[PDB]
């Protein structure tokens, strides 16, 4: 029994649910489902897990999108289906700016357009931004909780390798639209690259549903360490604590 | 005389760092006028510059002219001359049926269907206000009292087509824009106007602060046309909130 | 008064046909005092109009501000009022190594590098001059003896990135726009404006007429910017003789 | 314990395979690999299953995409970091075409590029074309079992609702740019719609690397579970197969 | 022997000539050739039929460039090469105005790109603009030779059928791009359909060539010797 | 005059039931290779249009140039589809642009980069300009018959002979921005030559129920030197031309 194509979830599943926490990662969902009271495994199909828990007496549910907006945009489509209007994603994410530290947390205000998902639903004319609200309540769960925390415009990007300028690769090779596109993010003040947001910003912001976006630095392209596994489990549990407490406010 | 279109020099600001872009010059002198020590600064083409003080903080007015264009100059010249944070009051049309005239719109980004944007960054990059900025003209029109809403706006470089307009001497509208409009109104857009898109984005892409404010002035959805009154407490009341914005960002 | 910028009648124009427009509202009056009994009319936002009598027919004045979208306000309203041949006389910058400032230019097309244009034909359609308009502005510069250049111009919604200005905040140009400005040179292009695109694109695929002159007042091989101070009513001159022709 | 960033594999894992078949769900890679001989799992991250399998005693990799060319994109990449030069799609699809039913299979040359990755690897002009030995193979294989077989153009869209221009949803509208353009796919003789070989395809022809795809029609959009199951084991028979033809 | 890849001519062939006339068909250039003075065969090779004349003591070029933007753009180049500077387009077109009638002739003072060879010379934003002395010695000849002529914008498409919206074809369609176009372009006062204008335009205006556009309508969508005479005289005011 | 088309000037009954086309590019080389069929007689030449009939096993056979270029091609192709052909084959001559890839080899296109105009005519960008399944089997196992060293990949399909293949022996010595670097390009992706045809007909049949074939004679290498004289030119021509011929008889 299933209302939707992918998901294999009912209405009944989600319990009243509005607003769902989209990581991408399927195995992230227990972990931050847990966060929340009486949390239970719903469904698992593909890329998409799915648990339901509550917030201060209201459903929530928790799902996975997998990477990259194709998987990301069918994952909100038949959640909004079955009722969700409000979407949080959270993430971790590499830095492009050297100003931005491992461990810092970023919130996007919206998303520059690498990827071919969101001109399914609006022009690339049409900005790919957050809602306010959404945006409001994960700007201040990061400040309740002394996260330091960087507000702007994130770079998201349909591949991992070319599309984010990596030349470490088995061509070496960069198409010419992608040649010096990195310095051209970071000079235009772009904090980060990751690879859903575009998606899940534009199929929202067009389609009357709100959507929001953090993120965890554990990386950065600009710096010179690395550095290691425990920060980086470490502002994991920051960004999801922020998401949490974001969704509270928007309940 | 620093710069080659306002005629203002990096004097004329008395370090003033945030600037109030209205459209029209002639809007500039009133909203000066509602703060502390307004002076006029310069008035050149479509650009009149005044200065003024809020909370003992040196501001700039200066109007942009109509278009991403002139809209591009003015805020490039301030910039030269130390404006780092840019807050533009304006008037709309709305295009949401529920979304009545004398309506409050704080726009979060917009629809680029201009061409200056363009000279900054590629499409693909959002036109997208600064959240302290937009924070502040949420936070000043809630304590006020203003009903707002808070969204997506379509900017445009014509008023005409662009907007789907057909009551022109030509009548018709290009392929790219015939059935426009119903698809903003689909897709949530609020309203059109002529700047933001070239405000926000070449703004986003160099380090500098905007938000947008405007008051609503028409509906393309409803019949009545707006009562002459209504129109002008709704701008002194988006005037109002830009300028108790501003405060908060000094 | 019957348009929404302008606030113009039909009855302000007198029977006029055509307008002069230039961007700058302060020397509209002074264009207009070439011509005989000069009238001003109207003057909201960069919209500052008036009008003049040539050869005993009617003639507006009327300033269109910086850029594309308002000449596409001027433009149109005019057009509801009745005019139908649009004579843009502007300043520029050359971008050729021998066009003097004091030169007259007139365009025989422009490069699209603004918006409003699609907002009346897509980017295929050419930005081109009316051929009555410009033959009369060509005939007129050699009534004249000014030293005029005839050709292609680059029509930008910016002064500075699009113009490939780097004295600026950012000093920085979008990618599209790097070497920009060697290309147009390379491909023959006389000079930068910014309004001529928006305007010959609007007339020309709506059954108006248009042209297109200006006075060159920087050299774009040598400086980015006039020092000036400076100080051409050889190009204004021209395109009143212009109007003359086309009465 | 890995040499590359998402797989969570090492060169070693392999065993010298240089040819994968890439399903996009992780859940029939072991199905896929059960066909083969010696088949053992290698790892399983995000969407990323992957097992080693032996086809003639060659060393054959199943890896799954997840759903769409992103995950794709880092999957092939990863894998051809590894040594993989040959890539084999397997897929299920709905036919646009009223000639092709449900139990046929299809054999994509070239895709329509309605997806973003591929831009990443070569511009919109590029052909998203398979490589003729695989597609050869392929085609071969399926002869072979018997399966009724529809070789052409496949539509590779980065959503399954509105770029396969669906309405049946939340919003219920499409995109402009999406609006009747099922019916153009279909009187251009365009197959299926699917979200993968777009930049599969484009990524692998623009890489010196080789690819192609292969689907069993379940459904037909112009228009029962075991007949589907029945089909689909025939299309992994034919990829199997055709790998045999490829080592 | 030759100095072009593909017209099979030498520099000493043209015997000075710095214009050239170009019609699209081959077995045209003998005939508007032998309206001028020791008119002489010079090759022919594929679509590029070249002769040589004498208009008021100077030499002359006519050569063919097939239909299309890309054969015209070999034409173009090669001539160039061989020192034309000045190139004048012949041709026959449809009209889509209804006041526009069959047997008239049309100036080309800009076109509508809707080719892909003018995109090899300068962005889509750049004009496909003619010479002005050309435009000028085309309508200067118009009236010398006595033709109802129309001066304005045409459509250059890299197709004859699905481009100018043609459906009567194997298919029966036109591409989404292309359906409902001929009606937006005579909206926007466009004055007719031709194949080369886009192309020969673009490049010339973008490399320091002049060019120049006429032709003779001999259909109408609504519902060639005047041409020929005018292409020529207009070659004698640019000589 | 008797035709069934504008610019062709053929009937139906000139097909005498032919339903495939090999089409050239050089009006001049439709006799020639109509000369390696059986009694090739011919048809009707108008503009850059020239056409013959013969015979293949029994078979009719229409040979028509296309002249250069997709805007010709196009004419061509549509008007012999109304006059019933539904199989295209083109032979062309290309100049390579892979090191590897020697003067006198055979190049079999399974899809080309449109650096064209009339396939956006047909098919929005999006769409490929793909080789038919059928007639690239035919002329990879023709290419295999006749014992040439073939390569099979992707074309680079250009409205230009000059800036579009990145030349700049030219008039002007420039080439505008969208070509700069992009033969390097090319090179990098794998392309393996350049021609000015295919990418229109290809996606003009891909996209209208046609079958559509190419096949090229490498004359002459771009990363190369030595470039050869008339001579092993038109023995390359010959090879590339008996290929299409007996591809030609694998589909009829
Ligand atoms: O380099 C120049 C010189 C002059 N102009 C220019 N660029 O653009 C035109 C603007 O409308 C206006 C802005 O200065 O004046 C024209
Ligand atoms: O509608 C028309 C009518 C005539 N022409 C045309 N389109 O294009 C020109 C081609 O060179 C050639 C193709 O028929 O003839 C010209
Ligand atoms: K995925
Ligand atoms: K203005
Ligand atoms: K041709």
């Amino acid at each position: 029994k299933s209302d939707v194509f992918h998901l294999g979830l009912t209405k009944n599943d989600l319990q009243g649910a509005q607003l769902a926490i989209v990581p991408g990662d399927p195995e992230r969902v227990e972990k931050i489902a847990a966060l929340m009271d009486k949390p239970v495994k719903l469904a698992s199909h593909r890329e998409f897990t799915s648990w339901r828990a509550e917030l201060d007496g209201k459903a929530v549910i928790v799902c996975s999108t997998g990477i990259g907006g194709p998987s990301t945009s069918i994952a909100v489509e038949e959640l909004a289906q079955l009722g969700i209007r409000t979407f949080l994603r959270i993430g971790t994410t590499g830095a492009i700016q050297p100003h931005i530290n491992v461990g810092d947390v970023l919130v996007t205000t919206a998303s520059v357009r690498l990827d071919g998902a969101s001109l399914h639903f609006a022009p690339m004319e049409f900005p790919a931004v957050a809602d306010f609200a959404c945006t409001t309540a994960l700007v201040e769960a990061a400040k309740s909780i002394g996260a330091t925390t960087h507000v702007g415009v994130t770079a998201s990007s349909d591949t991992f390798y070319p599309g984010q300028e990596r030349y470490d690769t088995y061509s070496g090779r960069v198409v010419r639209r992608f040649k010096g596109s990195m310095e051209e993010w970071q000079a235009m003040g772009v904090m980060n690259y990751e690879m859903e947001s575009a998606t899940l910003l534009t199929m929202c912001a067009s389609q009357g549903l709100r959507a929001g976006m953090v993120a965890g630095v554990i990386v950065n392209r600009t710096q010179q360490e690395i550095p290691n596994a425990e920060t980086m489990k470490q502002t994991e549990s920051h960004a999801v604590k922020i998401v949490v407490e974001a969704a509270r406010r928007l309940l």
